[PDB]
C-alpha cells in the first residue's frame, strides 16, 4: 500500500468520485455516504456513469435502515441496495435521473446566499415513479448491488479495500469544534458532542508527519475545503474506522 491515494486521481473516469452534494436540512448523511460511494463503484466495476438517487435511498428503504431524515443505519442501505436496487437521481432541482434530490441544498455552518440549514425538514414520501420525462420506468431504472459488507475496524484492511474497489461509507462523531473546519488534518481538542455522522472515505495520505483519511461530506463546497475534510488516520480518531461499510455492484 503507497503512502498516499486518491481516489478522484486513481479513476480518472469517475467523475462522481470528486463531487460533493449537499444533504439539505435532513439527517440524511447515512443515505449520502452510501449512495455517493455506491455511484462511484458502480463507475469502477464498469469500465457507465450513473448518480445514484439518494431520494431514493433515504424514502424507499425504511425502518431496515432507520428513520429517514431523523438518521439511519448505513449497512442497512447498502443491504437495500442488494435487496431493491436504488435508481439514479441527481442534485435538487437538477432535473437529472429518475428521481432527484427533493430537499433543497442550505448553508451548513458557513454563510452563503442559501438560507442556512434547519434540522427540521420531514422525509418526502416513498414514490415509485421517475420524474417527468424521464425513461425508463421506476422499475427499470433499479441498479442492483451484488454484495454488502463491513470492513473490519483496521487501517490496513480498510486502505486496502478502498485501495482495490474504491471509495467506501463511514461513520464519526462530530464534535462542536469540526463544524469549523476549513484546511489541514481535523483532530478533536475541544467541544460538546453534536451526534454521529455517515460520510464518504475516498483516500488517505500523510500531512506534515501526520497521517490522514480523505473525506468527503455532505454539506455543500462552501463548507470546509470544497466540502471535503481530511481526519486523523489509525488511531479510530473519534470513530472513523469503526463502521465501515461497503460492497460490490453486480458486475
Ligand atoms: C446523519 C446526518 O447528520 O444527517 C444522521 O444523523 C444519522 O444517520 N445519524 C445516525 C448515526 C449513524 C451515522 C451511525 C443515527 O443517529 N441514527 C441511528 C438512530 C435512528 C433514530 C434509527
Amino acid at each position: 500500500l503507497p503512502e498516499s491515494f486518491d481516489a478522484r486521481e486513481q479513476w480518472p473516469n469517475c467523475p462522481t468520485i470528486k463531487e460533493i452534494r449537499d444533504q439539505g436540512s435532513c439527517g440524511s448523511c447515512w443515505a449520502f455516504g452510501a449512495v455517493e460511494a455506491i455511484s462511484d463503484r458502480i463507475c469502477i466495476h464498469s469500465n457507465v456513469n450513473v448518480e445514484v438517487s439518494a431520494e431514493d435511498m433515504l424514502t424507499c428503504c425504511g425502518g431496515e435502515c432507520g428513520d429517514g431524515c431523523n438518521g439511519g443505519f448505513p449497512s442497512g442501505a447498502w443491504n437495500f441496495w442488494t435487496k431493491k436496487g436504488l435508481v439514479s437521481g441527481g442534485l435538487y432541482n437538477s432535473h437529472v435521473g429518475c428521481r432527484p434530490y427533493s430537499i433543497p441544498p442550505c448553508e451548513h455552518h458557513v454563510n452563503g446566499s442559501r438560507p442556512p440549514c434547519t434540522g427540521e425538514g420531514d422525509t418526502p414520501k416513498c414514490s415509485k415513479t421517475c420524474e417527468p420525462g424521464y425513461s425508463p420506468s421506476y422499475k427499470e431504472d433499479k441498479h442492483f448491488g451484488c454484495s454488502s459488507y463491513s470492513v473490519a475496524n483496521n487501517e490496513k484492511e480498510i486502505m486496502a479495500e478502498i485501495y482495490k474497489n474504491g471509495p467506501v461509507e463511514g461513520a464519526f462523531s462530530v464534535y462542536s469544534d469540526f463544524l469549523l473546519y476549513k484546511s489541514g488534518v481535523y483532530q478533536h481538542v475541544s467541544g460538546e458532542i453534536m451526534g454521529g455522522h455517515a460520510i464518504r472515505i475516498l483516500g488517505w495520505g500523510v500531512e506534515n508527519g501526520t497521517p490522514y483519511w480523505l473525506v468527503g461530506n455532505s454539506w455543500n463546497t462552501d463548507w470546509g475545503d470544497n466540502g471535503f475534510f481530511k481526519i486523523l488516520r489509525g488511531q479510530d480518531h473519534c470513530g472513523i474506522e469503526s463502521e465501515i461499510v461497503a460492497g460490490m455492484p453486480c458486475t
